[PDB]
């Protein structure tokens, strides 16, 4: 798995979480190897506060990912996940090296949100 985290700044491990994934300035895609971080990719956003389209997620959907750990987020970014079943854990607060601990520590989670009665079309 790779683990996305929108951060206010590229500060490696010390990257403090941003709220709004859809206009995060950087994406700290951490990894895991068995049960340890393995590796880090805090890459720039190609679209932090720029074109404003469905292309912020189109980028991270090439970045090989599996999990996302986000504070605020919104439905267009959920629709990125939802192309690829890419888990979106929500409600984190703190720093990237700690988010990854809070999840591995079992605490961090994604509640219950996949009611199958209603939609707004799909729309790719």
């Amino acid at each position: 798995m790779i683990i996305a985290i929108p951060v206010s700044e590229n500060r490696g491990k010390d990257s403090p979480i941003s709220e709004h994934f859809g206009r995060a300035p950087y994406f700290a895609f951490v990894k895991v190897k068995n049960n340890a971080i393995a590796d880090i990719s805090v890459e720039e956003n190609p679209l932090a506060q720029d074109h404003v389209h469905g292309a912020v997620p189109n980028f991270v959907k090439e970045k090989g990912a599996e999990l996302v750990i986000v504070r605020g987020i919104g439905r267009r970014a959920i629709a990125a996940f939802e192309a690829m079943g890419v888990k979106v854990i929500k409600g984190a607060s703190g720093t990237v090296e700690e988010v990854v601990n809070q999840y591995l520590s079992g605490q961090l989670k994604d509640s219950d949100y996949e009611v199958h009665d209603h939609h707004h079309h799909e729309h790719h």
